[PDB]
């Protein structure tokens, strides 16, 4: 999972959760 703990804008731009 991608967006999980942390920032959804701080990880990866269109990455797979």
């Amino acid at each position: 999972s991608c967006a999980t703990t942390v920032d959804a804008k701080f990880r990866p731009n269109g990455c797979t959760d």
